[PDB]
């Protein structure tokens, strides 16, 4: 069933090229450590896909998405709201990781 075990994640950084702030998070499963790159929408899939499928609460919520043009602004906010509810997620799943999130951790977005 679960048998992705647990990994750590933080926000390091983020970046905006075009549209959309891309952000830049580094993982560890203990065995490797890496970064995956993900916008705010990606994180609002994960999130509408974990809610669905009763893996977490409705109550955890990610940062509200921005409306409109993204700016180069609030950046540290921004990562470290992004990082407390990606901490959140991942201690909503001790030892375990379930699949959906195993898969956000290991590939960017645009993979």
């Amino acid at each position: 069933n679960l048998y992705f075990q647990s990994m750590e994640a933080r926000v390091v950084g983020s970046e905006l090229v075009d549209t959309y702030t891309v952000y830049i998070i580094q993982v560890t499963d203990g065995s490797h450590e890496w970064t995956v790159k993900h916008r705010y929408s990606d994180f609002h899939d994960l999130h509408e896909k974990l809610v669905a499928e009763r893996k977490i609460d409705k109550n955890l919520l990610p940062p509200k998405k921005i409306i409109g043009k993204n700016s180069r602004s609030l950046v540290e906010k921004r990562e470290k709201d992004l990082e407390v509810y990606l901490q959140k997620l991942l201690a909503a799943f001790p030892g375990v990781t379930p699949r959906v999130l195993a898969h956000f951790l290991h590939f960017h977005f645009y993979e």
